[PDB]
């Protein structure tokens, strides 16, 4: 139903937006690294989701580094499941090229361009995909003009020649936090978002702000990850703040990820130990994270 009634989705003045130009907001859950996590990645817990949390968008993290995509590309086939799961629940799906501890994206760009080829050329006739081409750029030697853009100039001709428009998702620096500096120097493509990611741990007032000053010049943007958790997914739960910061999204018609959908033993992940992969968790299955996010989306 979401994707056969928004169909392609496209940016226009900085927003959003349907086949039929109405503004959309999409929310959803992200993956932890397939590479540890995948099992929680299938049609079954997909379908769950999207029926009993309303998710409209799923996001595939596949890590680059720490054991993925780099190190062993068979978690290149989980990305596939997962793809092909949101094409059959009308879903949109985000193909997160994971980028972290190897923080400036030119790191892999050869391998990037080969696994967006690939992705593109399989996928690039459905209006579901989403591409992220880096998750997380950071430090302080990996910058928006010198680095970032650069690597996006390369990445995105590569992704055009198979798919001329489903949406591209460019990370920013700082862990995609400077968006500020993205705004001010955007890139040509007219169906490009800059990622911005938060935690809510983190106090927000500033961020919003410069959010904000992004939107002011003209620049979209997808919060395609943040957390109800400190900074390092975990440390505590601080559901005030994420109130704040989901509040704002809707006002400023902000489509967003979720980290994440893992049972791991820290405050981000929305899954108690018990869960089963395949979906059907009840209350006592859902972290104190997941409850909150999951009625997020039910409200929505």
């Amino acid at each position: 139903s979401v994707v056969e009634e928004h169909g392609q989705l496209s940016i226009s003045n900085g927003e959003l937006v349907n086949e039929r130009g109405e503004q959309v907001q999409l929310k959803g859950m992200s993956s932890h690294g397939l590479q540890w996590y995948g099992q929680f990645v299938n049609y079954e817990s997909m379908k769950w989701l999207r029926d009993d949390w309303g998710i409209n968008v799923f996001r595939a993290a596949m890590y680059t580094s720490s054991g993925g995509y780099i190190d062993d590309p068979s978690v290149k086939e989980k990305v596939k499941e997962a793809v092909e799961a949101a094409i059959d629940l009308d879903i949109y799906v985000i193909i997160d090229w994971h980028i972290l501890s190897d923080n400036d994206p030119n790191i892999y760009k050869e391998e990037a361009k080969d696994f967006f080829d690939e992705m593109s050329e399989l996928y690039g006739d459905y209006p579901n995909v989403i591409y992220e081409i880096a998750n997380e750029p950071n430090g302080s030697d990996v910058t928006w003009g010198n680095q970032i853009k650069p690597y996006a100039e390369e990445v995105i001709p590569i992704i055009r020649n198979n798919d001329p428009n489903n949406i591209i998702i460019v990370g920013t620096g700082t862990w995609s936090q400077d968006v500020h500096h993205a705004a001010d120097n955007q890139l040509a493509d007219p169906n490009v978002m800059y990622a911005f990611h938060f935690y809510a741990g983190t106090h927000g007032q500033n961020l919003r702000d410069q959010v904000d000053y992004a939107l002011d010049q003209g620049a979209a943007i997808f919060v395609s990850e943040w957390g109800t958790s400190a900074a390092t997914g975990d440390g505590g739960v601080f559901l005030d703040e994420a109130q704040v910061w989901i509040d704002f999204m809707d006002e400023r018609n902000l489509s967003w990820a979720n980290w994440s959908l893992t049972h791991k033993d820290e405050s981000s992940a929305a899954l108690m130990p018990g869960a089963n992969p395949t979906g059907g968790w009840t209350e006592a299955e859902l972290s104190p994270s997941g409850t909150f996010v999951r009625e997020k989306i039910r409200e929505s």
